[PDB]
């Protein structure tokens, strides 16, 4: 998947929103910057060296800089690494850099130069940086992707990947890919720390006492009225498998102990409500509208993946099962996107 | 120009050659670094830290890597960071990394993740990367592009730049633009260069000796044929000028020595022939396809310029005069691009 996963290059820039988990990461990311400047380390003062590992594009991207730019410089040379996949859309980024710049020194005064931005393209599961080099990591809504399909050929049948309906035997094989994913993951980007430097995590979670289903519940029910509906083969749905999984917090605690590599400083959950990212009449037109907006967002993290497996004729009868289901969940409350964030720090 | 000037995305990559400039670097370039391993600079022996400025795309692109690696391996984590301007075609050299990446391993045992290889845009006439963090900073072939057209709307009559036969306020024009540039160029990245890190350039020089036409000689030359010919308005002509200067060793020589920063290694020049790059009848056959060959790598540097000054429709009777004249020169054995290579060390 290394050289197959991306988001949409319609597009997940045009979907995308900070609104939706980024307004609740920057408080965590503000404290997390200010206490690392505090915590002296070494060569911190002189240049400050951040990776986002999972940056996408769009504004976004743009977004995640901003916020770090501005925790660093709240009343040191910036060295800022975005990583994704090797055919993520860099070209694009880089086009838009030359007015970023200008626009951080008309925003903040940062003159030009003092804010270095490139690019480190692979996977996070593998290495990215040289040993006990960086400062800080960053990841938001990228952790849950697992480095393959579990490697456990076997029938998941009616389900795409460890959902609630999912019998055991897949659940254990989700749950022991993401285990050697994050594991690796851990003690890999532990090495690239410098010391007592730090990670602040954010992806996709499961709670047991809630109920709501995720992007992928979502993607899973709707696939199945395909199939009901006679759209689509009943072989289809049973060999299509996402590399997705999500954890629940104690699944993620114990990983993170087990490694051994970091203290957990914070870790909460949160949710997000679907439509979050929405701007705006009757109110059946609201409603729709917004439940549309969700399946684009649905559409646009899967259709990648929807492409190859089912090929491009069911996506829109896709995009519009989606809709459907969207609107029912809002309407019950459990319309929210459940999200786990967590901040490490390198043990000595 | 920083946002408008590039090579060809036929392109830069098809018409391009290992065999014109790159094989005279190799032994210099593979001195440079051995004697940079044995000065044993700090942590250069954890992680050599390096970067190509003006890497543009291609086979050259990941030649000049692969360079860089076996002289590194020759008989350390390797951080490499490749430079270009902002609209650089950045995510089609990605896009070749996995296969590099595992050709690295199958040819010298390099594990994956022992050389990083990522991008830092923009130009290298402002700072790239954090004070006193880079080992070693190679460029070939770019330096002779100033970063803007002389700041001395001036008639330059008949020439698109400082040629032989410019006037000598366009001359003086023209060298004083590349002394502010080279300046600038070599104060900014001596600040990050570790103590006793080298710079290793390779650009277009002038010699006086000589009388041997570069690529932009070519073209001056064939655009002339055409407002001679009735083709092209003389204003499109008198008012063309590229933001490219070839200059003297000697003035290489005091610009190095006036800015301060570094000590000269190494300094010599190199002819070499337009064809180097091409493989192959009667032998008037031979002839042409080799004049249409250094055509199209003349076209291949100059396109996008060629295009926004002129527009399109002329390019292929350019194309045609090109060889036309390629050929006349080679015939008289002139038929050589003129260049300086200079290895510069950080003073302490
Ligand atoms: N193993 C891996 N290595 C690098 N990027 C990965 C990855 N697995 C998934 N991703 C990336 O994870 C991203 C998830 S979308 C999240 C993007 C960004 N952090 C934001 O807030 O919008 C995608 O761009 C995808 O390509
Ligand atoms: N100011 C600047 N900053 C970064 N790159 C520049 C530049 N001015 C010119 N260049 C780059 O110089 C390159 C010249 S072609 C040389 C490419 C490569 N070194 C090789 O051997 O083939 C172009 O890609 C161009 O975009
Ligand atoms: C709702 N939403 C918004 N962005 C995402 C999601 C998601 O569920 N998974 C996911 O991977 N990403 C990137
Ligand atoms: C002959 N040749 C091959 N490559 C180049 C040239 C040149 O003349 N200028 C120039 O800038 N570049 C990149």
């Amino acid at each position: 998947l290394q050289e197959v996963l991306h988001m949409n290059g319609t597009s997940y820039a045009k979907n995308s929103s900070y609104n939706l988990f980024l307004i609740r990461v920057k408080p965590v990311l503000e404290q997390c910057i200010q206490e690392l400047l505090r915590a002296n380390l070494p060569n911190i003062n002189k240049c400050f060296k951040v990776g986002d590992l999972g940056c996408a594009s769009g504004p976004n991207t743009f977004s995640t800089v901003r916020d770090i730019v501005q925790s660093i410089d709240k009343v040191p040379t910036i060295q800022i690494f975005l990583n994704d996949l090797f055919q993520n859309d860099f070209n694009s980024v880089f086009k838009l850099l030359p007015s970023f710049y200008r626009n951080l020194e008309k925003e903040n005064g940062r003159k030009i130069g003092s804010c270095l931005i490139g690019a480190m393209p692979g996977s996070f599961y593998s290495r990215l940086f040289p040993e006990e080099s960086m400062h800080f990591l960053h990841s938001c809504y990228c952790l849950h992707w697992l480095s393959q399909v579990p490697s456990g050929i076997s029938v998941n049948k009616g389900c795409i990947y460890s959902s609630k309906a999912s019998r055991p035997p897949i659940q254990k094989a989700y749950l022991d890919q993401f285990t050697k994913d994050f594991t690796t993951f851990l003690r890999i980007h532990s090495e690239e720390l410098i010391s007592r430097g730090r990670m602040l995590l954010t992806f996709i979670c499961k709670e047991d006492e809630f109920d709501h289903p995720n992007s992928m519940d979502l993607l899973e029910m709707s696939i199945n009225d395909l199939v009901i509906e006679g759209h689509l083969e009943e072989e289809k749905l049973d060999s299509f498998n996402v590399p997705i999984y999500a954890p629940s917090t104690e699944e993620v605690k114990r990983i993170v102990e087990e490694e051994g590599s970091f203290e957990i400083l914070y870790l909460e959950t949160f949710n997000a409500p679907y439509d979050a990212g929405f701007s705006i009449s009757p109110v059946s037109c609201d409603e729709h509208a917004r439940a549309a907006h969700v399946a684009s967002v649905v559409r646009s993290i899967y259709e990648p993946i929807l492409a190859s497996h089912f090929g491009e004729a069911i996506l829109p009868d896709l995009s519009h099962r989606i809709a459907k289901n969207a609107a029912k969940v809002l309407r019950s409350g459990k319309g929210f996107y459940d999200s786990v964030i967590i901040s490490l720090a390198k043990k000595p």
